[PDB]
């Protein structure tokens, strides 16, 4: 190869073998040249092991809070440590049989290191972190989204609306809601249309070609479809309405084999790609209000027009 | 209110340090009720506490000499292996050994057999703050995004486009064993849009015109890959079906934003990352078996004005 | 109200852990009313109880000596043959020989006596429990149906058909030694819906149309069969008819399915499993005695593009 | 064989013959180097065969709910307990003649084993018990039943049925019921045609081919028969009726001689596989609402309108 390539390679996580074997280096060190000295041993490992539940306290201390948002309570308790805490338990309970300053000194100790934080982190943890986890595609599918579609897409929406308001005098009737309606659903289901989702959506026509050069033979072409809801007996209320592709992307991918995606796991990327879109629009000066997104959850319930009622009630924010 | 109800899962307020804190005033407080020698066992045990950090930090440096040329090419290892919080440790195992051998030893056991039984790991609230707070990491992302959207649709699809193809022109048809997409993914950001001006060998045979076109959001398909033809010596020359990744785009797009901050480092790193990732996804692939070839070169440091010709040239026959 | 009365057996509620916890409360309580030493023989006790485990899994990896290399190739025979939770029982056994082998000694010959006897065996309520609760066990219901559906209704009325079949071209006349059906059944699940896809050496010889009819339900009977060719070495062409089998596609449609979580571990254990079952049914029929012939395959590591013509080729070889 | 297959082997059962080499083993180590001996060693095996009754105690206390649904009252005591269970009896019996700290100490141990649970099974035994039930057809049929017919027949009903309603005034004022009527009765017989089972049941006609193409020469082309109930003197009722396959395959293998398929088990089977029916399709989102299957079972008064009047409520329910 003309470009000799340097790639960096997966971790064989050979560590552990190199603990073991000084770990056997030590041991034939101390018995060359003792039941109370096994003793005095085990109540020293003991003593640095209940940090852990110091740990586990202040977090469950801080995510009380949150219980209700993520976990909604046995599931908060399990969180906040991990699940191999009660030996720590059993050792604190042999070392006290086995006996009070050196606890308190040890407790208050391992409390100062938690305060002061000075066990973080450095680089091979965290670059270990990153590339272990192989299904952090939220940020990704937010990004591409945004970059590939958003912010070529959604500048050029009010043009386009305002010549069919020359001519149309319901467009020009519903001046403030000129924008484009992104559903984002916290499942991943995609209707083939939004004429059969629910009985209330009417669709309408599409809008005008989008046209785009590339090199002159390559066209990029963006079509909208703009429908019309239906209201109560007051009036019909024009939108413009589509999903969004990568929660199609996630669903195609849960589907794959290789892929090992599972459905608990896809609720949690799609409400973090929902919050990650939400963030990074948020902060967008190019569209700072020439969209809104709406986020649901299919209702246990199967009412025929909830989703109607939904988009009924964003319109009417604006106003 | 709403019609739907949503429970958006905000982020951590971090009081966790305000509940560490208060339990330690409570502490001080507890100890002023009801004592100096007390403060060297409490030095030496915090030594004793602090020297497995370096304990893990030798060990981690042990098994990143194979990866330093690699990744550090002999300061970098080890600076990047010990966390920088690390000069208070030797202090105070200076002092603990100035103060008094067998207290170092159990403590040192302790400490390595705690580390090498691997009974100290990560619960949920600290693995999870991790992934939420770490905002970019699009490799992964992007890598899924252009497999699904695009890699898995037009690859199948490729033996009767340049069926048509050869049927348009017989000269393609003598190479039979070099019928797959070529994908080129340079380890920095550039991207050429007429790739005929890339190299001077490489120039154009078929490229008939198309339109592509988004209903709603949804692409439609692709049925035309631009053929081109790659000069080679004066013996012969041979023709290819050539692309760029789409995500590299995505990244100097990223990179452009005064917004994202996305720095010219972390453009390489996550750049050799999706690398990495779309490699592996298509690796366990079952369409796409064989019908992709994708070459990924680092711009060379010396000037030359045919390095990716000579480069897909040798491809092509190591492909042969 | 309702026309028809049925008392459907809903799932248990899982209560009798509420009830041992209750009797434990009262136990406990009995004990506080009218000692030390006693958690000593409680202790003993217990250990002497799970021996038993020990024991079982010892018999059990003694037992799956010989079926290591057919399932698990050493490790991994350890992990099956012994619980998880283990590692308990270990330390009670430590504990008694600590505190402490006449009592040892009896201890485990009146467990192993247990074990010998066999007189420990499950009730009714708890296997019907088992029975019940593996909500993903298809390979014995898809073999069965497989065969009652299709493979009893055909393979006898084959002798006919290719009649026919000879009768519009006699050219197969000479191999009168290989008139079955051959299923294809590979243990994994990919299914090529076109055969001459699948390799370059399998050729049509003959399809006269028909239409699958089914009636409220009712399926009607096949009545013709597709001839294909076989293209072997320059000497000769030999002729087959090839089939694959539903089930794999029903297996494949399971696992793509969103509701199922139909995993792929579980998917090739499924497909053995169904294999084997297909395989017995068959072995024992009598209208099939021997107008069928199964082949089962997996997928070779190395990419190879003539493959499964050469399986196929062997198999017509040993037929003759 | 250019591809050397490696198919498992039934398990030989041989671990009790290890089982027997190892008492011969203890006996001659044993003798070598007692009558009370023998009586401990009696009483110590006595003490663990005590823990299956407090086991069968616990299944009867969690099984007195499902007595009625399962047992309708000597089924419950015997099936919550070991047929090998008066030898236990005799066991405690020979100790308590042969004597109370001991036994309470015994009990408490062995209802703190049952409520833990740590005498689980390993992956031999489940592995085992999943392969020596050749009979548990239940789920296969289903699932089978489920992706081969209902996830392709089964969305193409309600386009299929407009063409007819359009011309045809009956169906168009019977709308909520257009659904599919599958009948699975917990016996197994299934009647050639609805004509002679009941005389309120009318055939009407057939509905337009369901044409699948495949390959191009493949069609898989589809027929349902479209029914009329006669009511009592008010009106009459259209519907589409089916019975369930399965049952059918289940009545097929029953005859088999190499199958060994009893008929008390069969009713079993067959309500097991009504069970993962219904339970495999109320979870799933293409069939919303597409099907109603009716399960009945024969009076024993041979009714000449019992079916038809159950098909006429399971139609009133819609409306």
């Amino acid at each position: 190869s003309p470009a000799r390539l340097l790639i960096p390679e997966p971790r064989a996580g050979r560590a552990r073998h190199a603990a073991c074997v000084l770990l056997a280096v030590c041991f034939v060190v101390l018995f060359l040249s003792l039941a109370p000295i096994t003793r005095r041993v085990c109540t020293q490992l003991a003593a640095l092991q209940l940090g852990v539940l110091l740990k586990g306290c202040c977090c469950l201390a801080e995510e009380i809070f949150h219980l209700h948002s993520r976990h909604h309570l046995w599931q908060v308790l399990c969180s906040c440590f991990p699940p191999r805490w009660h030996l720590a338990l059993l050792l604190v309970g042999g070392s006290a049989y086995l006996d009070r300053l050196a606890l308190t000194l040890s407790c208050l100790c391992q409390l100062l290191v938690l305060a002061l934080g000075l066990q973080k982190l450095s680089a091979v943890e965290v670059s270990e972190l990153t590339e272990s986890s192989k299904k952090n595609v939220a940020h990704g599918l937010a990004w591409s989204y945004y970059i590939g579609y958003l912010k070529v897409v959604l500048p050029r929406l009010k043009e386009c609306m305002e010549e069919i308001s020359r001519t149309n005098p319901m467009l020009r009737a519903h001046r403030d809601t000129w924008k484009l309606h992104i559903l984002v659903p916290l499942g991943c289901d995609i209707w083939d249309d939004l004429e059969k989702a629910d009985s209330n959506i009417q669709y309408l026509a599409d809008l005008p070609e989008t046209i785009l050069t590339r090199a002159g033979i390559k066209r990029r072409v963006y079509k909208h479809s703009l429908y019309v809801i239906r209201d109560k007996d007051n009036k019909l209320r024009p939108c413009v309405l589509e999903f969004a592709s990568p929660l199609q992307t996630l669903c195609a991918m849960s589907q794959d084999d290789c892929a090992a995606f599972s459905r608990e796991q896809r609720l949690e990327q799609a409400r973090l790609f929902y919050r990650s879109l939400r963030d990074i629009l948020g902060s967008s000066k190019e569209c700072a209000g020439l969209y809104r997104l709406i986020a649901y959850e299919e209702p246990a319930e199967p009412e025929s027009h909830f989703l109607s009622g939904l988009i009924l009630w964003h319109l009417q924010q604006q106003q």
